[PDB]
Parts: structure tokens; sequence; C-alpha cells
């Protein structure tokens, strides 16, 4: 039944991203502490809207915790490599955005570590999707427009610089 | 009371740290969906433990909830861009990962984009410290020593590439 890590593909606060040795279309997102129920069902939510229904599954144990997140390997290499992009690129930005809007998600992690350019399809594929969430408690609209836009502003100028 | 936060300064998969505009040398990780109580203590307590008691503070929402941390404006660059170091750079990174053993922290994140590089003294702070932990729930020792390892030989080697 167990997930089976390949290699470390990734590296975060409270993950390690590893291959599944099982599916080389899958990656196994392993959490290094335990993680709030809306947390992990909001990942899970926001990967399988953006790729599709399917992409991204809980793992658990035989306690039925969740202890990770199976997903579908993203194509692409970092933005952050990639010094110079082709004048299409632009589009392809403003085309993520655009359908992450639709899904009514409003992407937070819009640092260029965050999203991968698929040189040969034109496209920006984001890794970490999450979305701001409002609260009468924590966030308002306001506070939340502010930083989402400036955030996609930002992600865009990044692109524009590399072109 | 409340925090008061200022431009923004990072961003992550579940926040985004601004400026605390009532407090030059502090930071606001705001958090944008709801953090399990383990995470953000031990997030919290690795801060501490590393940077000295009251380096971290948790902020509260009047539900009593955990809505963000108040911690120490780290001194650094990002090491994402400084292209080249100094010799005697060598022997801070080896200082780094000493102190978080001693304190019992596996640190987790060894990518650069999670550490500064202080050049004038000479030291490297790491930004969002977390640790492996040995669960019954899911890590194994031999699991843990074998991912921390890779790690952190990991991080020495890009520290030693540009030296």
């Amino acid at each position: 039944k167990s997930p089976v890590p390949g290699n470390v593909i990734g590296k975060g606060g409270n993950a390690v991203v590893y291959e599944d040795m099982e599916d080389t279309t899958k990656v196994l997102k392993m959490f290094t502490i335990s993680q709030s129920h809306e947390e992990v069902t909001s990942e899970v939510r926001c990967f399988n809207q953006y790729y599709g229904s399917g992409s991204a599954e809980k793992i658990y144990n035989d306690n039925g915790n969740v202890i990770g997140i199976r997903m579908n390997k993203i194509n692409g290499e970092s933005l952050l490599d990639i010094p110079s992009l082709p004048a299409q690129a632009e589009q392809a930005i403003y085309d993520m955005f655009d359908r992450l809007e639709k899904k009514g998600i409003l992407f937070v992690d819009t640092t260029e570590t965050n999203v991968l350019y698929d040189r040969m399809r034109n496209e920006f594929n984001p890794i970490d999707i999450s979305s701001y969430n409002v609260s009468d408690i924590s966030w308002s609209e306001h506070q939340v427009m502010q930083s989402y836009h400036g955030g996609k502003l930002d992600l865009i100028s990044v692109v524009l610089s590399k072109i």
C-alpha cells in the first residue's frame, strides 16, 4: 500500500518532495510535520482544480492520517535558472493567471521559484498552488486583492524582464 | 493592538511575510490559511532556539487562533543573488549546521533560497527553520538521517561552488 520515494526533487519548510518510484509521472510530497486539514485539503483542491481532477490525492498511513500528497510531476524547468525567454512567453504568463483566476484561485506564491516554464509548449506551470482566503477574522477583500495584484504584477514583471 | 504590515518581503505556499511598520527589527509572517498547532509551535520553537528566546512570537486573532508570527528581521542578502563568496564562508556554513545540530534541529529546507548570507559578519542565517521529526505516524530514524544528510551536503556543495 505504502508510497515508494525515489530521489529528492524539492524541499520546503513543511515537506520534502520525492520522485514516485512506482510511477514516473508522479511525485510524493511527504510532510515533515503534521498539517492542518484545511491546508492539506486546499492544496489538493487547488492542484486538481488547476491541473485537472485526479492530479493530486492524499497519501494515508495505516492509522488513516494524512502523511503526504501524490501529485503529477509537472513539466518545465525552473524559471530561476532561465535567464532568457522568447517573446511569446508574455502571453503564456498571462494565460497562467487567467486560468487560475477562472478557477477562483488567487495565486499566493508568485515568486520565480514557484513556477516552471515549459519552453517546448510555451507554458508556465505553477508548482505550489494555494489561494488567498478571506475571513472576517484575518484577511479582508481589500487586503487580499491588494496582495494578490501585487504578486501577479511582480511575477509578470519578472517574466517581462527575461524577454 | 493589531499587527501593522508594511511592504512584502517574502512569500511561501502558506504565508506572506511583511515588514512590521511598528518595529524595523521585526517582520510579520502572516498565514494565508489556518495552520496546525504543532506546525506553528514547531516553527516558533525552532526560530527561538536558533536565534534566541524572544526572536519569534505568535500573533493571535480574537478567536485565539494564530494568524501569523512576529519574528526578528534576519540579517543578510539572499544566497541566490550572491554569485561569489569569500573563502572564509566555508567555515561559516559548517558553523550554521553545527549550531542547528546542537539545538537538536535537523534542518529540512536546505535550498539556497532559504538562507541569507551576512557578508559583513561572515554568517549564514536560515530563514524558515523546521526540523525532521521521527514518528510512528511516518518518518523512521533511517529515513530522517538519510534525508537530513543529503540536504546538508547539498547546501554545503552550493556554498563551496560559489567560492
